[PDB]
């Protein structure tokens, strides 16, 4: 991790966040998303799964629909209107490969993002705990999909689908232990992100008996505060840029 | 500077790709743990049946299974299980391997999992094998899988309740963080354990296997000493 | 950054294993020209024909063009043996036992003392995100050193008449973590420029500068990146394993 984080250059108006599961975006980047949509930038979400194995007391057939509805409400709190879920992937056993790359390249060509946001694909989390193979798989495939989306002859079936090549400008990896850049966040954007994250009610409920609002405030409080020392005292969300 | 591993575990499961991985990377620690009354079991993905140049794998596998079981017995390890249907040299990382590992984790309920180095390079700097990369990665992944009720739901159908192992210790890691001090009786048991891989070590040189074993482990223990307050020991990278 | 060590002169046979045409020329062309000038035997093995690499040519047109370019480029350097694998697809090369086996088969065929690969790390030397083709091929080539040396991994190779072979060393071109270099003289640089420029349609697709100019700039930049960490000598950097 860099000792001085640079400001993320702000030359983009369309953002596509690609993540494995509901909650990845809120934990990793929600306040930045809030800041971006407050400034009039368009943000869409692509989720590979519904996070249907992520609540110990809800079986997957119950949990998926619940978390989908929670993600859609969280999105609406930030003024994100386009939220799409892939089909046919299973929370916890997402496999990296050409199939996933192609499904993500499809989404990149559909949305024509200037910035793509992913979630930490490294072997370890920001904290140093071991990361999951779902995060590793989706982040890797997303990074790889950038060049795939831009190349006419890779996944030629996409052309038949009516989707012409598109080259995204950069990828920003949220929650990386090798963050290089940061996004400064104001108090209103923070408040909004707290509401967004708090909307994952049953999910947070599975991990704490505290009010959803309170856990969310604490969580995003930590995220932002622990950027400041590397960013000249400013609360912000750190990203690794590629 | 390596920290002494904490002593808050009574059951250990070691998960490795092949026979000899444990005896080369972790044997002296295992000996010390079982001497203290801790229960250790081994799970091996393959029988290392491609690892002896003058025995064909059909003959080799059974020879090395027997060598591994004897090595284990020298350290007081009685539970030794081998998976079926993986091939020495071409183990593939994926959910299938993760599931087999999570099964064993749920069966054994280990508080400590021991793995063998999954990094790109050996402790020495040399290029590591895809078997080791695959099994170590899958075992690290399997901790969360074993703990989650909904991942591999077929495990519940088998009567295997979710279980959360507390820590993973990676042996032979070039990024070690902890170590286990080893007394002389434990060093002796570990030498006998490695030497039980008689045909394996006999294929790599003409020295007697126990002499070779004494050399190899003497080196392993001494390499830890400069970073462990001069105590000889086995180094581990701790995950969790 | 450490000073780069001179690569030891202890080999006569080299096998370069890469994903695509141009990998060799971009990563290591001036070293190859230096080796062939010194009478070393160099062979190339290409997993694909880089048939998705030219944005106005569909793979069925681009495959044959790039193969001819790659043979022309090799000839500029006095590389005769250029092998292509079949049934991999440019852009979606999959890492695994099957690729390893194909590579081990080449290693046993050629008996190289030094294997040259292209950067398999997640990032290019520049920090830009590497491709899964490069990650896959480099990784499988590094793994194939042991596979080629082991009688029982891929037992079918024995039946094909390929006895085990242990290569000495792998040198990775274009690595962000280089350790050694090969000094390159003016003659070799000039030959490498001609070799890279032979990728005429490919380079013509990437920028609209004359390919000859473009080749000179790219390879000048390669040689100059190494010089300050190599006693001021122009060279090609490698990570040795
Ligand atoms: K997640
Ligand atoms: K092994
Ligand atoms: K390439």
């Amino acid at each position: 991790m860099a000792d001085t984080l640079l400001e993320l250059p702000d030359d983009f108006s369309r953002v596509l966040a690609i993540v494995a599961h509901p909650d990845d975006i809120e934990f990793g980047a929600g306040p930045a998303v809030a800041q971006w949509t407050a400034q009039g930038r368009e943000v869409a979400y692509l989720l590979v799964t519904r996070g249907e194995a992520g609540i110990s007391d809800l079986e997957p057939a119950q949990c998926g629909p619940v978390r989908e509805a929670e993600q859609r409400k969280a999105a609406a709190e930030l003024g994100v209107h386009e939220v799409d879920f892939l089909d046919h992937y299973n929370d916890g056993t997402i496999e990296y490969g050409p199939g996933l790359r192609r499904d993500l390249a499809r989404a990149v060509r559909r949305h024509r993002p200037e910035l793509i946001v992913t979630f930490n694909h490294h072997d370890t989390w920001a904290s140093g705990a071991w990361n999951t193979p779902d995060h590793r798989a989706v982040g890797l495939a997303a990074l790889d999909a950038v060049a795939d989306a831009a190349n006419r002859w890779i996944f030629p079936e996409l052309l038949d689908e009516g989707l012409e090549p598109w080259r995204a400008g950069k990828v920003a990896i949220a929650g990386s232990p090798h963050a290089t850049h940061a996004v400064a966040v104001d108090d209103d954007s923070r408040d909004r992100a707290v509401r967004s994250l708090a909307a994952h009610d049953r999910y947070l409920g599975s991990l704490s008996d505290d009010p959803p609002q309170e856990r969310a405030r604490f969580i995003l409080g930590h995220l932002l505060a622990a950027t400041a020392p590397r960013f000249g005292g400013r609360d912000g969300v750190a990203f690794q840029i590629v």
